């Protein structure tokens, strides 16, 4: 009615309609499928459509449907399954009375009004709380290559952390893994949990929006006054999606692919997530990275965003030692202000023995390395297999806080 | 309709007034078919089924379909498809298919798929006791050229038992065709659905052979039945869509690949699962550009596939044949097919060979004297066994209970 | 006086025929501003201040300024600032500033700058017993993510002993500013200006906050008193100018940056120092693309600037914080300021130092007789002593007699 | 006489007909100039100078002049000059300058360069006693970052039997300017003509610095005169160049120079030497890609290193790894024999320092580490000595020949 579609192929349409504020959608008028418009040209626009774009034709008419996508969230939509444009997934059930309507680009909090966080969040794995140690209120990521150990991890620290809501975003992943997410959490962490699925199969726009989807219910559920726990698998499917999308847009490259809308944008989506007036989101975003090497464009440029990273390496799950951490290359940015000073110095003397014993270990493969000489080395070695006890766990194994940092105290000294 | 003012030699593109991008046009003198896959306001551009040359500017096109659907029905089991979908065998009657599908479908719903717990014995010890697979496990078998995607495949067709097998070849030998007939036997052959496209054919055809034999075995599986679907090397896919989508006009993401390649792959991948009625098991061979698991297609499809079993050329050249490394390799739905105790056996089997990959260039410099660690002298007691354990012969197989016994008796 | 034609990501498109370069302009149905930076001929390339909400086709601009100013003043001490200079804690009453600056000024005459004599006391024992820095001197603290710069500057802030501070959070996390509010005492809280922009906000803010900083800096020089002024992460810029210049028609030249961003780059960072009346003292943050040496932004920064302290995270990796590399970093300025046993001792321990870091690998593997070699003798007897005057904790600031006491001790 | 398109951030684009490549024009209501780097068959790309801001659609350019050439003049002498030419400071006015000449000669070929004699004398007595250099030599100083170079540079300058003393401050920092002239007296400074430029000036004229250095050198060259030229920091004239070049559009070669600074360095390198008319000895320093392509191009390399630096051994010159080429054309037989046993007792000490670092070396035959242990100290106080420590040729001369003893 308004405009023709006058460019099908790729991701994003081109078509010819005037005055298009930028960012509302438009309904494909005889075929029931909607896009939302990306950018603006002299008269011409580019739309990214939500569905495949399989069947289109030069002139096909656009219809008008709204200023702004947003999304309809309500208190009752925990234990469902929601897809990245908003709708439930499941159709057994009748869909239920969600009555705020909310949009899906809003704002952080204000930088004065985030405060400091200083209570630990404990998490069930040994490594990440006696060594690492969250917070209640920042974001940490789990940077790994290809099927390392992101997804299990993840499964472990969902077993064993506690919030009051739990929002769990998988992002771009295979579509066999939302009955195992669904199979390993208890039915008291059900009635606190809402899923936010976008399989790998789908659109760009869809596979793209899923994260500030659930950005949005997490904020919705902060703002309440609770503590949120968001869980975001695979962020670098958003980058990928974006990637996509912007240079199909026509913008140039910048590190490696990636135009600046994405690492533009990446900030926008990050910063929502931590400490405000009322509660606050923790949130865990896995990384994939591009080879095993850490020092990928999106690994580098969400290390240098997020309050904690987790290093999973594949020599390390190459030799069977799982959790793969490293603990050399990952930090842990408030754990000075979470814990006492004896704890944070076991770990500190904790990561000095096995940054020592990794500096040796070449030289006793060779034979070369002569015990009584070195104090440090030797102490590095007689504690080997007392550290890496502590330092791997199985999967089906919770801990306590207690015993962890008693056994780091046990193991250091 | 319309007729055609560039060729390129990949594609081409004609004066075509609204046409539905994905219908396929007929060039109108001279036989030969394409079909759409971008539009530019009174230009479309066109990926020809056949090759190129004879071509000329203003050359015809004629209408005819809106989408490229195969003819498939029940009676394919034990013949010979192209990769468009037509009878390659032609000395023989052409079977009555009742049914058009299209090669694009969705796959099942996520909430519908019931997590894998049952195993598929493969007849190779490596990936039954060490690795396990599942009904409804896709997995891939990762290598450099030459180093025994094709054998390994062949051990696997004779030893694995599914309802209907469906063996896709795309861009590979032609010689191959008669040596994987040679391998199957006649109750099996009875059974099997052979896809074949060769690396001589133009990139559609090769590019839409693996949705071929995709669409085949979700024919098997909506019927109620277990299919074993296997391609041999999905990289030649991934590399006539990459050639086809820089033909198009398309920015270079990641190691020569466009980003159609890289969102084009799960949607192939992801149809080949658990069902909510039947499964289709897959075994997907994957070719690396160089012996590097790192190449963007191996990093990939690693990243999409259940499973990645890697070969490599270290133990192909120490005549260590079938050639999976073991500390490269997983499977993911072993931890929900086997035991405890099979899971335990696995375990401490893979941290013998780790332990002896350690100490192995320290006794072979000479400085292993017997008796320090625990764990080594261990690993060189048992070297022997888990060598003969691993290490098979292509026409062997074992059964389940004897590959889960002699891991019993190798691991202790 | 002109409609808007396209817009991009980043980048606004008008026709704005003869308007001038650095002139802003506001939308008339949305109240937001933007300013010119490119010119073609007919058709002008605008930067907005905002998001790009809702931005029809021929919407309108209205002129405003010929170029932008900021409004400062001495009634600017323990406020907040973001970088357009607007004040950022709302629950304040609004100050008054009298005066207004452009944000491009000149450096001072090089004719005319002072001669840096007399040290500027840091806090941190490593950058005073090693690498002494003087009141006017332009340091730079390079590494690559996670490696401690801003925790450095947390200890070099804490113990910092300047006539008034302007510390400057440049395109970094919202989570921070109350972590550096939390370690201002408030006899340097009731003298420091916070320019303050995060990493979520638009383009030119984070463009323009380092302009907005030097510009409070040079107007408190200016008044005629020392002034240290502390950039938190001058990359950021250098990437904001980056995705500003590289979407507004200008070619990638060594790492995806324009020319305009080598060319707008040594003149920010060289209007700082010495001056006829009054110095600034800057300590600029760096963030490197990689761990590399070839790094496109960070090698011309070093270049340009007196000094440089290189943090490694190969020194994080065993947990020696801080992370300081003492052969790889180097202090032009410290010759002209310190006693000549200063500078004896500080080459003695350096000395020392890189005496060890070799010496270590042939006390491990055992061949080391003692004697024939007594510098490293003497760099493995006095190994605990450096080892506790290099590293030193977050909360551990001491002062400047102290440090130079400590380390006659340890080279004797 | 021209309108300018548009402006491309650090690129001008005009309409004006037939202008050369290198001409410069002229901004005129805000007088600010800019030269060619490139026309179209009537629009030409062009290149400020200084900051592109305030200007719009429509500004003019001023023709005035088709080549860059600077006004010089004999009255030049002992005053501060920018990388262009026009004065540095408002307190002095400037003089009477009859000429000009343009910034281009080219150099004569190098199959019939002149053979060298007449010893000059720079005035640090550890290379004319040593590594000598004569009139019409070109010399390249290798130092590094800390390392007292400054102090070389500036007792280089003051002792040297040169008429004019000409030097090119090209791309240092702001206090470095001031920390140099601290160091150089009055009737130095008399006798200086010195370029001045900073990291704040722009490529453009920061790589036309060296140009308008070697230009006034070759003037006061051809007035009957001995002249010293010094380019501090060749390096930095090949990042600017660099800058320059890719600035203007030009894909990079090795490193990450172009090629247009290979086909630049050594046309500005290759001049400056022996003429008949009074020659223009010249120091170039180059900091530790294209030293390589310095250190083959140039007779005469001397080392600077940091591991020498860190004891109080100044100027930290290492002679077992620097040497100027021609010495038998400029000293005599004695003196060369001399100088080179005594660099061979130098260089036998190291190899024997760290033999008597351990408990074994002793007398008894070996005739030339022995020598090093009694005679060391006359060594290492003939090869050093301070700032404002002048020592002539007819005192270093005697003084060596009492050192061989
Ligand atoms: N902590 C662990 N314990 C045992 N096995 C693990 C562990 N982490 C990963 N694995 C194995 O490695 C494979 C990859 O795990 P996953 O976390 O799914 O990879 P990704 O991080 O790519 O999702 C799985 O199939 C699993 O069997
Ligand atoms: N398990 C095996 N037993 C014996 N020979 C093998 C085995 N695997 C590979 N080979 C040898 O290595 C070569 C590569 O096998 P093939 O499967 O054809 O390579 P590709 O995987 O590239 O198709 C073959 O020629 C074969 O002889
Ligand atoms: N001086 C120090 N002492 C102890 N830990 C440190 C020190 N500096 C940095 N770290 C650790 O390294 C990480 C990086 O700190 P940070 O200063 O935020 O790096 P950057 O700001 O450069 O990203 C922190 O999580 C912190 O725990
Ligand atoms: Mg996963
Ligand atoms: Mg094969
Ligand atoms: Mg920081």
């Amino acid at each position: 009615y308004e405009g023709k579609i006058i460019n099908i192929g790729g991701t994003i349409i081109k078509a010819r309609l005037p005055k298009a504020r930028i960012g509302a959608f438009y309904k494909i008028e005889p075929s029931q499928r909607l896009a939302e418009v990306i950018a603006i040209d002299e008269d011409e626009v580019f739309l990214l459509p939500f569905e495949h774009v399989s069947g289109m034709y030069c002139g096909q008419w656009l219809s008008y449907q709204g200023d702004e996508f947003k999304i309809r969230v309500g208190d009752a939509l925990l234990g469902r399954l929601i897809d990245g444009i908003g709708r439930p997934m499941e159709s057994n059930i009748v869909a239920p009375y969600l009555p705020f309507e909310r949009s899906l680009y809003a704002e952080p909090p204000d930088p004065l009004l985030r405060q400091v966080i200083d209570q630990p969040f404990i998490l069930g794995v040994r490594a990440i709380d006696g060594l690492l140690t969250c917070g209640i209120g920042q974001r940490i990521g789990i940077f790994a290559g290809s099927g390392v150990g992101k997804s299990t991890l993840l499964g472990m620290i969902c077993n064993g952390a506690s919030a009051d809501i739990i929002v769990l975003a998988l992002i771009g992943e295979r579509g066999r893994e939302v009955n195992e997410f669904l199979a390993l959490l208890p039915q008291s962490t059900l009635s606190k949990c809402v899923l936010v699925v976008t399989t790998s199969d789908r659109p760009a726009l869809e596979r793209m929006k899923a994260a500030f989807t659930a950005t949005t219910i997490a904020e919705y559920f902060r703002d309440q006054g609770k503590n949120v726990l968001l869980m975001m698998d695979s962020v670098t499917r958003y980058a990928r999606a974006a990637r996509d999308v912007g240079l199909a847009s026509g913008e140039p490259d910048v590190r490696g692919g990636f135009p600046p809308s994405v690492f533009s944008s990446l900030p926008k989506l990050l910063e929502r997530a931590g400490p405000a007036p009322k509660g606050s989101i923790t949130a865990i975003y896995t990384v994939l990275l591009e080879s095993d090497n850490v020092n990928d464009p999106i690994g580098d440029e969400v290390r240098s965003i997020l309050d904690g990273h987790i290093v999973l390496t594949r020599e390390l799950a190459e030799e069977n030692h799982f959790p793969a951490i490293d603990i050399g290359l990952s930090a842990s940015r408030v754990m000075h202000n979470v814990v006492t000073s004896e704890h944070l110095r076991a770990a500190a003397e904790c990561k000095k023995l096995i940054a020592t014993y990794k500096n040796v270990e070449l030289l006793i493969r060779i034979g070369e390395y002569t015990m009584g000489q070195d104090p440090e080395a030797d102490k590095a070695i007689k504690n080997r297999k007392l550290i890496q006890n502590f330092i791997q766990q199985s999967t089906k194994d919770i801990s306590s806080y207690e015993k962890t940092i008693e056994s780091l105290f046990k193991v250091v000294a």
